[PDB]
């Protein structure tokens, strides 16, 4: 089967990268960076991230697996010393898929992208105000910092930090969190986060300003003269190789309780 | 068609309830309390909510319709002047369902609810202690005053003055919500709230004392010796008979922004 | 000095008890428990709690310290390893003053009360509804669970829990939270913690049901015809004898961070 | 009495500024904009905030009046209609102050800020990682998207936004709110508004990245090699001039609630 391994970069990485090739050396297994079946993320979640978005075009038959080298990921979650059973198992599993968020930004005078995490508006330099609209329905007219839309697995990232509840993968859906909501007589927006199913679509529409500072996971990129943003989720999803159970439950106990 | 039909019991609410049934007189449709196959509740959610408790033995029968009297409710969305309109409609509809939560609670020496809003748990006279379990698994030591279980309707209800989030009633989830969660050097909570899917359960085990007292929408109940809680989405449904359109998104509008 | 012990009355604290009475029989020091002026509490906050109860009638005549056999409390903040230099000390210290919240209870046909953390109110079985009054002034009418007003020292427990900000106790004030409001189109409350200085008064008033449960620390009771609920920060103070320096932030870093 | 007022640049706001300074050539009042001792501000609170710190450098010679003709405003607190019954009143006051922030920025190889409202900091393109150190005691490091510091007066402002707690400017406090905190097993925050008084210094210290982006109330700077950024009660108050009672309570309620 055709591979990639990806490194964070450091020492303790790159040797375990190293010794994994030299592992599937030993077995019917190509390198091949190009149109890898398996891709290997050694690193943190950031490290994982990146092999994603590497080969977000060829999501269908790629099948991700995360090492960490550093604390437990969400993502990567598995640990160095299960390296040598991984490239065993691997050379021989069940996959696991995930739901991705789909941003759509359309200008004057059209960009899709896909989200692992979440996406994120802002405005760049100024007051952002955006009127929220859902499904062709005008929904509330947002004042604040911004507002951040995230995938199910991306419920722990951001999400988490701005209030968000945490969702079980297996749910398509996103989720909407407001950041730093105005809200008094005269501004009002609905405070709770929004969860939403698949084929309902969130449109972001300028007010006033039209430039905006929009993220997808680690991107942050100012897009000029915006007429529209709108979120739905994707129908595209991310497979992971499945060689034991870990479940999601467990993976946010051990990340955020003990 | 059987049908029936609640009300709140003020002087409003008891003449439109006649002046229906009046108008049901010029049509086949007989009233029927014991087996209805139409179940009309005039009032408010608490009124709707009595209706559903009322007849939640036979609920894969009945397709509901609330009117609300007073304010717009999210059970009772429509409007009394719509009445005899409605009569018309319904002597001759698509079927909306929503998904309800099943809780467990058994003892020493079991007894099971259905939920259309929320379940909720709290001591009876002393801390607050629990054991959370996820699908087997121990999640978290719960200290505070309470948790919060809630249906996606009832996300909007108790749900979101704990800081839970909306999430649309086409997706079969329930949401638990803290109340009031210790947190300190010692004791770890998660936080934010959790979405769990259809056939996901989480457990409620005592670690101290033994007493509860446990909600299921307006019902509260002192529970004794009691040795788990269990929470999962139920099996069954609630059915409400659609006549035009209303989305959930605008009914949520309708209600907190404007 | 006259002087008593309270024991949480676990083994380790009753020995540990007996041990420095037996060490204050080496000094001028003089056991009474009706006119100490060193009020010395073993246990945890809970213990610290009662000790100040206890002796609430002599708060001028009286310095607490606290010793924590368990934990590190916020007021029982000195360890066990520590007696014998306590005793020692003690019987040759600064005194530090806390502000408390007085609460008064007014019926139909007058009750006071002091908190060292904080006074709650609830309903008694059934919707809590009441009207919040700052200096005779109509501030909102608060829908929930209840209202929570805390000392300064108290913020760091149930004021804490419930979203409110940590206070340094030598700002005179006390601070109002909120227990799950209602806040829809219709329903209308601040959201935010309150912090009000000396000589404000904040008064809360029953709209329909006139029962409540209210709480002063760690009693809670029953009132019966109630027709107002007075805050304001109390003229007394409690005090602390100080033997070192161990900063109120610090104490909060020690809880709360590691 | 020498006075100048300053408008928000639109119609109504510079109609009105004419028609007062008429109005004061009726009297024995000199315009000045160099040396003034009273100030009015017409427009919003924007529009105050730039009066404020237009004139900064002489704030214990100045006494402040907003005009709001826009809504209701904190600061800009009288109607357009009452232009008239405030000329006369100015022309022959009690004087009302107010505690302010100041903001000190370090660098390698010192700048001073004075907040009527705010001082936050957020990183000029990366992650935001500080170490709070409070009174020379390293409290934690902070890991989010920012930080907050506000004044009593701002805590209706950004600080709102942000779930800190409003309290009277009566108090001499400053108050820090996080923005977007991550906490789990590694990273860990207080979570909760921390209010500060007198006398008590707050420095933010690097760790990694030395940019920061500084904002003081409208004002935002990109701050190069930054070594500390300490915050503190300043000595200097602003002095608003007092014709009648509008209770800062009453201001919340009519801003907030209705
Ligand atoms: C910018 C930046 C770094 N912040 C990322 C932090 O969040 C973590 N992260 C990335 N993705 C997730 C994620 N999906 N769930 C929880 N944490 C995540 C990452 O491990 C790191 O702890
Ligand atoms: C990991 C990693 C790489 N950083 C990207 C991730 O950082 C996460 N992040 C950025 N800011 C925050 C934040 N302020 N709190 C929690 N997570 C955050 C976000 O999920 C994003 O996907
Ligand atoms: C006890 C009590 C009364 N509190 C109920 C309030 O919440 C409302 N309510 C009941 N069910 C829901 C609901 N499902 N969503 C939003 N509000 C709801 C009800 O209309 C009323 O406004
Ligand atoms: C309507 C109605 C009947 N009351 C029952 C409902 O009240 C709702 N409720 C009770 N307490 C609160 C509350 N504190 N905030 C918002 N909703 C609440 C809850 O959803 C429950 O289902
Ligand atoms: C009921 C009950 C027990 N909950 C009390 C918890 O809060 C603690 N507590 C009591 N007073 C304070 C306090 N003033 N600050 C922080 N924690 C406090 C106590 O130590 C224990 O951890
Ligand atoms: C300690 C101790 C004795 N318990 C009394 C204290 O418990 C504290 N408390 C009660 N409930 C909670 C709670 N739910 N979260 C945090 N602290 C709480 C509260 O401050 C009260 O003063
Ligand atoms: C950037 C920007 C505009 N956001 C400012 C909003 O907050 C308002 N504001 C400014 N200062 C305060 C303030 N001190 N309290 C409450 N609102 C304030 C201002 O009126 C406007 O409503
Ligand atoms: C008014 C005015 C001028 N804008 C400055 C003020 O805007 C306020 N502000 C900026 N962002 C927010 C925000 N996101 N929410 C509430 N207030 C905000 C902040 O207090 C600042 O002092």
């Amino acid at each position: 089967m055709k591979y990639m391994i990806t490194s964070k970069g450091d020492e303790k990485s790159d040797l375990l990268r190293l010794n994994m090739i030299a592992g599937f050396g030993e077995y019917d297994m190509e390198y091949d960076d190009v149109e890898p079946e398996i891709v290997i993320s050694i690193g943190g979640d950031g490290t994982f991230l990146s092999a994603f978005h590497q080969y977000e075009e060829r999501l269908d038959e790629i099948a991700f697996i995360g090492i960490h080298t550093g604390h437990l990921g969400f993502y990567a979650d598995w640990r160095p010393a299960e390296a040598d059973k991984l490239v065993k198992l691997l050379a021989k599993y069940q996959k696991v898929s995930y739901p991705l968020l789909k941003t759509t930004v359309k200008y004057g005078i059209e960009a899709t992208y896909l989200a692992l995490n979440e996406s994120t508006v802002k405005s760049s330099g100024g007051p952002f105000v955006v009127d929220v609209v859902i499904n062709d329905i005008h929904f509330e007219r947002f004042r604040g910092d911004g507002l951040c839309m995230s995938t199910p697995s991306g419920t722990t990232a951001y999400n988490k930090s701005l209030g968000g509840a945490l969702m079980h993968p297996s749910i398509e859906a996103m989720q909407l969190t407001e950041m730093a909501s105005i809200n008094n007589r005269v501004y009002r927006t609905i405070g709770s986060p929004l969860v939403f199913p698949k084929h309902h679509v969130v449109s972001l529409q300028p007010v006033n300003d039209k430039d905006f500072q929009i993220s997808v996971d680690h991107l942050s990129i100012l897009h000029r003269d915006v007429q529209e943003i709108r979120y739905e989720v994707s129908a595209k999803k991310i497979h992971f190789a499945r060689f034991r159970s870990f479940p999601f439950w467990r993976r946010v106990h051990d990340s955020f309780i003990e």
